[PDB]
């Protein structure tokens, strides 16, 4: 783990517990969705999402991932409801995908890996900042969706489009005036439950919210996503893929369901 933390041989997820010991922790993420041992809560409130006034920033390669940020200094796009006590702003989604249609996701669905999962972070605005807000056991809430390849996601393809600009870690690019909405499913229906950030520096500080619902995208849109880099321009290329958690212990917890 040599060490800025990765997803190779020699610096990848079961490395991390070496210089996060909380990896080994009690409510650690992703995990497998049993479906059958999921337990439908008819107490939980329909998820309130309002994206409407989102102001995204910019497109970022991070060296793990991309990330595209939004103005969170105001209730402008923001979760409530669901399992949630209070408002959670929205301050960047990305995404976890794999080098074959067959892997990708973080979360599993009886077992089942995704070709890739989309992560909208929101941090809970009683905290203040994000900051503070990693340092609590609800200061987060990330809705999780799904992606399989079949046909293209028209909401998607302004993404994949600016790719090219941000090819190798640490460059951005202006990404005004994306509007999320267009990732979304039809259906809001989800899991739930409690766990962590699954990167480093694997916070037990998140609300999961996994919808059932998955987005297709094309094979040439997640092909552009297999076209990034981990490595920074002039160093020896090392294609962005794979930069996925498997599923961790779910230990003492519970995964609720939103429907029946
Ligand atoms: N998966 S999640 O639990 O929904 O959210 C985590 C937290 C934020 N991302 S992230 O922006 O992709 C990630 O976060 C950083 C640190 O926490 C970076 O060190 C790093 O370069 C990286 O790409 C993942
Ligand atoms: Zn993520």
């Amino acid at each position: 783990m040599s060490h800025h933390w990765g997803y190779g041989k020699h610096n990848g997820p079961e490395h991390w517990h070496k210089d996060f010991p909380i990896a080994k922790g009690e409510r650690q993420s992703p995990v497998d969705i049993d479906t059958h041992t999921a337990k439908y809560d008819p107490s939980l409130k329909p998820l309130s999402v309002s994206y409407d006034q989102a102001t995204s920033l910019r497109i970022l390669n991070n060296g793990h991932s991309f990330q595209v940020t939004f103005d969170d200094s105001q209730d402008k796009a923001v979760l409530k409801g669901g399992p949630l006590d209070g408002t959670y702003r929205l301050l960047q989604f990305h995404f976890h995908w794999g080098s074959l249609d067959g892997q990708g996701s973080e979360h599993t669905v009886d077992k089942k890996k995704y070709a890739a999962e989309l992560h909208l972070v929101h941090w809970n605005t009683k905290y203040g900042d994000v900051g503070k807000a990693v340092q609590q056991p609800d200061g987060l809430a990330v809705l999780g969706i799904f992606l399989k390849v079949g046909s293209a996601k028209p909401g998607l393809q302004k993404v994949v489009d600016v790719l090219d600009s941000i090819k190798t870690e640490g460059k951005s690019a202006d990404f005004t005036n994306f509007d999320p909405r267009g990732l979304l499913p039809e259906s809001l229906d989800y899991w739930t439950y409690p766990g962590s950030l699954t990167t480093p520096p694997l916070a037990e500080c998140v609300t999961w919210i996994v919808l059932k619902e998955p987005i297709s995208v094309s094979s040439e849109q997640v092909l552009k996503f297999r076209k990034l880099n981990f490595n920074g321009e002039g160093e020896p290329e090392e294609l962005m893929v794979d930069n996925w958690r498997p599923a961790q212990p779910l230990k003492n917890r519970q995964i609720k369901a939103s429907f029946k």
